[PDB]
C-alpha cells in the first residue's frame, strides 16, 4: 500500500474561539468511511436522546385451545437480531408463554439474525423497496431462526454476559410457533382480550456505543434510514452546522459504499466538519450528564472495539472512531492531556496496489500522528472510564404489561 495525508486538524475543547488548527486541506471534502457513524451518532442524539429507548410492542391474546396469539408492533430498533430474540423467548416463557399459534409483524418489526456478527457489521446493509419485500425476509428469518431449537454455544455466551449487566434469563427457553405473517400496522387493531407488553431495548447509548465500538454497518445504516435519510439528514446539518454540500455530503448512514464497483459513492466531508460534529456531539452529551466514551469507544479499555489493541499514550486517554475503505483510512475523537481535552481528526488516503510489500502504512501513520498530540500536550491524562458491556438489552428491557 501506498498512503499520503488527506488532512489533519484539532481543537482544544474548552477554546473560546472554536478555531480549528490544523494543515491547508482541512476544508477540502475527503471519504470519511466509518468515522461517518460518529455523524450519524450526533444526529441519533440530538433527535432521539442518549436513554431513549426503542419500545417494541407485543399484542398478546390467549387462544381456545390454551396458547397465544401475538402481534409485533415493531419500534425500528436497530439491533434487533439473534440476542434480542433470544432474551424475548427467555421473557415469553417468564411470561408463562411456550407456545404461539399466530405470530404476525408490522412493517417498522425489523429483524436481521446476523445484526451484530459477520456478514452484517461489515456488509452492505440491505435497502428493501417496499415493506411487502422486507417482511418475506423478516417472515423467513423467524421461521428459520426465531422459531427454531437455540443454539446453545451462542446462547450460553450471551446469558453470562447478561449475568454481568445484572440480567435474569433462563437457562433452557423454547417457544414453539404455529403460523407466521406480515400484517401492517393499518390493517392491524387489538383483540379484545389482548394485553399489550413492552419490550424495550437498552437506551440509544448502549446502541450506538455497540455500533462505535465494531463499527456496526447495519445499526448506522438503520438509525440514518430512521431518522429521515439524506433528505432529512441533509436538512439536519444546514440547521444545525449552517452546513452545505461543499461541507458534508452523506448518502448513508455508515460510510460504506453506497454505490456499484465501477461507480462507488462514499460519504465525504472536511476535517473541520469532523471537530464541529465532535464538539456539538460533546456538549449535548453532557447536557444529559454522559461523555463522549459512552457513545465511542475507549483505546485499550474498550476491548470488544476497534481501538482495544491501540496502546502507548492512547490507551485509557483517547475516545476514537476508526474508519477503513479503499481509498481512505481516517480516525477522530478526542484525546485526554495534561493540558486537557482536545478534539482531532485524521484522514489519509490510501492505495492498496503500490507498493505491495508495505502493509499497516496508514494505521501506523495515524497512531504516531495521534500519539505526538498528546505528548505535545504533556503527555496522557488517563479519562473516567469503566469498560461497557453494550448488550441489546438491559435490567429495564424486561417484558412488561402496559
Amino acid at each position: 500500500m501506498k498512503v499520503y495525508l488527506n488532512s489533519m486538524c484539532h481543537m482544544a475543547a474548552n477554546s473560546k474561539t472554536q478555531q480549528i488548527q490544523g494543515d491547508d486541506n482541512k476544508d477540502d471534502k475527503f471519504p470519511l468511511a466509518s468515522i461517518s457513524k460518529v455523524v450519524t451518532t450526533l444526529w441519533a442524539v440530538d433527535r432521539l436522546g442518549p436513554d431513549y429507548r426503542f419500545k417494541t410492542k407485543l399484542h398478546v391474546t390467549p387462544t381456545a385451545n390454551g396458547s397465544y396469539d401475538i402481534h409485533i408492533e415493531g419500534s425500528r430498533d436497530p439491533l434487533f437480531g439473534r440476542n434480542m430474540s433470544y432474551f424475548l423467548i427467555s421473557e415469553l416463557n417468564r411470561m408463562k408463554i411456550t407456545k404461539i399459534e399466530k405470530l404476525t409483524f408490522d412493517e417498522n418489526f425489523l429483524l436481521a439474525w446476523l445484526a451484530e456478527e459477520k456478514p452484517m457489521i461489515g456488509g452492505t446493509t440491505p435497502k428493501y423497496d417496499t415493506v411487502e419485500q422486507q417482511a418475506s425476509i423478516v417472515r423467513a428469518t423467524l421461521t428459520s431462526s426465531f422459531a427454531t431449537a437455540i443454539s446453545p454455544g451462542y446462547y450460553t455466551i450471551l446469558k453470562t454476559k447478561a449475568a454481568r449487566i445484572g440480567v435474569q434469563m433462563s437457562n433452557r427457553p423454547k417457544i414453539d410457533v404455529r403460523t407466521i405473517s406480515f400484517v401492517k400496522k393499518a390493517e392491524f387493531q387489538k383483540n379484545e382480550k389482548s394485553t399489550t407488553m413492552v419490550l424495550m431495548s437498552a437506551p440509544l447509548k448502549t446502541i450506538l456505543k455497540r455500533m462505535n465500538n465494531q463499527s456496526n454497518n447495519y445499526i448506522a445504516d438503520n438509525l440514518y434510514w430512521n431518522l429521515g435519510g439524506t433528505e432529512a439528514f441533509n436538512a439536519y446539518i444546514a440547521g444545525k452546522m449552517q452546513a452545505d454540500t461543499s461541507d458534508i455530503e452523506f448518502h448513508n448512514g455508515s460510510g460504506n459504499n453506497e454505490g456499484s464497483v465501477a461507480k462507488p459513492v462514499y460519504n465525504e466531508a472536511t476535517c473541520e466538519m469532523m471537530i464541529k460534529v465532535l464538539y456539538s456531539l460533546d456538549k449535548s452529551l453532557s447536557a444529559k450528564g454522559y461523555d463522549l466514551s459512552d457513545v465511542m469507544a475507549v483505546a485499550a479499555k474498550d476491548k470488544a472495539s476497534t481501538v482495544g489493541s491501540y496502546g502507548g499514550v492512547m490507551a485509557g486517554s483517547t475516545t476514537a472512531k476508526t474508519g477503513s475503505v479503499n481509498k481512505a483510512k481516517t480516525l477522530m475523537g478526542s484525546v485526554s492531556t495534561k493540558n486537557g481535552e482536545i478534539y482531532f481528526a485524521v484522514l489519509m488516503h490510501t492505495d492498496y496496489d503500490k507498493s505491495r510489500s508495505d502493509w499497516g502504512v496508514a494505521s501506523q501513520q495515524i497512531k504516531n500522528k495521534v500519539s505526538q498530540l498528546i505528548n505535545q500536550n504533556g503527555g496522557p491524562k488517563a479519562i473516567k472510564y469503566t469498560e461497557q458491556l453494550p448488550l441489546p438489552f438491559d435490567k429495564y428491557s424486561y417484558l412488561t404489561k402496559a
